[PDB]
């Protein structure tokens, strides 16, 4: 009820981790027609809840975050514009990626899953 069915809450949050590869923008459109966004990480607390879920998970398999890296700042800001901490920057378009416990850098424009967000009731 806080969060829909086959999603996993977190807090204020409820995530939906994909079994299916997309590339990074229309991984973020088929969050958009949940009426979610891709994954931000906003704080040491969510990604020990992000990597811990993922380990019930076969598998360390690449899914898409909603970070992507400015083409002329090499600069990389989450889908609502705030920057990650100096603790969430992908390891060196470009987007971002988690697996397993790390978040790394990719072509945007290549097939992995995604995990998408929204806030609970
Ligand atoms: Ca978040």
């Amino acid at each position: 009820s806080p969060c829909p069915n086959n999603w996993i809450q977190n807090r204020e949050s409820c995530y939906y981790v994909s079994e299916i590869w997309s590339i990074w923008h229309t991984s973020q459109e088929n969050c958009l027609k949940e009426g979610s966004t891709l994954l931000q990480i906003e704080s040491k607390e969510e990604m020990d809840f992000i990597t811990g879920s993922l380990r019930k998970i076969k598998g360390s398999y690449d899914y898409w975050v909603g970070l992507s890296q400015d083409g002329h700042s090499g600069r990389w800001l989450w889908q609502d514009g705030s920057s990650p901490s100096p603790g969430l920057l992908p390891a060196e378009q470009v987007c971002g990626y988690v697996k397993s416990n790390s978040l790394l850098s990719s072509n945007c424009d290549t097939w992995k899953y995604f995990i998408c967000e929204k806030y609970a009731l």
